[PDB]
RNA sequence: UGCUGUAAAGCUGGGUCGAACGGCCUCUAGUGCAGAUCUUGGUGGUAGUAGCAAAUAUUCAAAUGAGAACUUUGAAGACUGA
């Protein structure tokens, strides 16, 4: 890792919490809703459904907020964002916001890339 | 295209697009939908399916026309039957 050390990042779950049957009517979307019906086999938590979001899958506090890289993600829309991040070059990473132009967006690049501040979106236009 | 959050969600790559929009501290409310034989609009399966069967009945040729069972004319065969 080039950042700041860390403990292993565990993820304790790793997929997405789907809403029940957010997968047999189009009605139904993904987004997470608690099933609240009286007889729902969801909500009494038969054996077979779905798991649940609740605070036992909490992330550790050392290692919550950081992405695969070690970095906690702060978001710039222009290179005068990033000097919050001056004195914090190997905890924290810059993403350029997306209605940046195309011209912003070099001039953060190059900025950031003199400060020695990682860009998690180095790429796009 | 991915990242973050247990989550509600937030952010981001690419495409499309064309004129406004957001973060933060607060204020406010006509503020969150899967259901109400909900409302209005739209769209399916059914399905090229049910069907298009009362009132006797049409046929040959020519003309016209891009195109004629169905139009026009001629020839015939019928019916209504005062
Ligand atoms: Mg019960
Ligand atoms: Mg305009
Ligand atoms: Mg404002
Ligand atoms: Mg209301
Ligand atoms: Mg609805
Ligand atoms: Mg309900
Ligand atoms: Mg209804
Ligand atoms: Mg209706
Ligand atoms: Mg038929
Ligand atoms: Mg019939
Ligand atoms: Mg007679």
């Amino acid at each position: 890792a080039t950042s700041v050390p860390h403990p292993k990042i565990v993820k304790k779950y790793t997929k997405k919490f789907k809403r029940h049957h957010s997968d047999r009517y189009h009605r139904v979307a993904e987004n997470w809703r608690k099933q609240k019906g009286i007889d729902s086999c969801v909500r009494r938590r038969f054996r077979g459904t779905i798991p649940q979001p609740n605070i036992g899958y909490g992330s550790n506090k050392k290692t919550k907020f950081l992405n695969p890289a070690g970095y906690k993600v702060y978001l710039v829309k222009n290179v005068k964002d990033l000097d919050v991040l001056l004195l914090h070059t190997k905890s924290y990473a810059a993403e350029i916001a997306s209605s940046v132009s195309s011209r912003k967006r070099v001039e953060i690049v190059a900025k950031a890339k003199k400060l020695g501040v990682k860009v998690t979106n180095p790429k796009g236009k």
